[PDB]
């Protein structure tokens, strides 16, 4: 039941850059194209990070490899990559050998609840979605404690608002909203759940972490889903070929609806900063 809405790695590259990024990008400044724009958001995520030569960076939900071979490459830093899928693992095995490096370079087929080995920062671009509230506790207090005094780490994440905040908006448009974000939990990321953004910066506070004013990746988002749209329906008969006419109109309403959403402020995008206490400045 939940190996139904997978769906193969060549419908997912009808729509997305050549980086295969799966994530809000990040236009700045706006003129960038999608895959510049993809890497745009990996260093927005890495510069906040704090990454010295020699250090060992974790990538939690590492995609395809794009972040953590940038990482190699900016900051010479030792990697390792958490991922739930064989075909990124294998890939990624393959980004990573290629890299003129001496640096370590490491991808485990495997979730964050299995990892506890030493690391000094974290990156997490949207695996975040997939966790469930049940987790958010064990999530944090995993990152503190595998991290030394200086750690810090980024999770980016959409988010949601509480019904209560969504309810000043009219309940036609709150109702509608929830249902289309348990769509997005049951056919886009299944068993997932949409933090709030104040439940990614309470669990971090509460796990012992310092966390600033999260940014707002919202209109970066907008851009991102009409170029993934856009992109989708252009393919759409190569895209039913390889899935069906229901996969192809599934990805098109989430990435429509999701634009739509993100348009009328009804969903956010967070990029949430955690520092320990002895963090650098
Ligand atoms: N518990 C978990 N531990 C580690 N990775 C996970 C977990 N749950 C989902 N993921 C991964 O999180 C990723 C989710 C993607 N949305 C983001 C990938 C990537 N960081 C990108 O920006 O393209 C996929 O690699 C999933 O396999």
């Amino acid at each position: 039941i939940q190996a139904h809405y997978d769906v193969s790695d060549d419908f997912f590259a009808l729509f997305q850059d050549p980086t295969r990024t799966y994530s809000c990008a990040y236009f700045e400044p706006p003129e960038l194209t999608l895959e510049e724009a993809q890497y745009a958001k990996v260093d927005l995520n890495l510069d906040k990070l704090d990454l010295k030569p020699g250090m060992t960076l974790l990538d939690i939900g590492c995609g395809w490899g794009t972040t953590m071979r940038r990482a190699v490459e900016r900051f010479d830093v030792n990697v390792i990559g958490l991922t739930l899928s064989k075909n990124q693992h294998a890939r990624c095995e393959q980004v990573l050998a290629s890299i003129d490096t001496n640096r370590s370079r490491q991808v485990l087929l495997q979730g964050w609840e299995d990892f506890a080995e030493p690391v000094d920062r974290i990156v997490s671009i949207e695996a975040f979605e997939h966790f469930g509230h049940e987790n958010y506790d064990d999530f944090f207090k995993r990152c503190f404690n595998i991290m030394p005094a200086d750690g810090r780490m980024t999770v980016q994440s959409s988010v949601s608002y509480h019904p209560y905040e969504m309810a000043a908006r009219g309940k036609k448009l709150s109702f509608e909203t929830a249902r289309f974000i348990k769509f997005i939990v049951t056919e886009i990321f299944p068993g997932g759940r949409l933090p709030s953004t104040e439940m990614m910066v309470e669990h971090g506070e509460k796990a012992g972490f310092t966390v600033p004013e999260p940014l707002s990746l919202r209109p970066h988002y907008i851009k991102t889903l009409r170029i993934w749209g856009d992109t989708l329906q252009s393919n759409k008969d190569k895209a039913i070929e390889v899935t069906s006419e229901e996969v192809y109109n599934r990805y098109m309403k989430y990435l429509r609806g999701c634009e739509h959403y993100f348009t009328d402020e009804m969903l956010d995008c967070s990029l949430v900063t955690y520092l320990k206490p002895g963090a650098a400045a």
